[PDB]
């Protein structure tokens, strides 16, 4: 994988019920800044609102980018 940090982009949409996620739309480009283990990301973008969100996602939603 590349190392933190890196740009991935969401393939499909990841809306969730949890706290710690990091929810976003199809298309969404996103800063991973820690890798949790095989299945999980953390990172964050910034929202239209401008405000920088945070949290947990599946690395299955995303691909690296370029």
């Amino acid at each position: 994988e590349p190392e933190v940090p890196f740009k991935v982009v969401a393939q499909f949409p990841y809306k969730s019920d949890y706290e710690d996620d990091l929810n976003f739309e199809k298309d969404q480009e996103i800063i991973v800044t820690s890798v949790e283990d095989a299945e999980w990301y953390f990172g964050e973008y910034q929202d239209s609102n401008g405000d920088v969100i945070e949290g947990i996602f599946p690395k299955s939603f995303v691909a690296v980018q370029g």
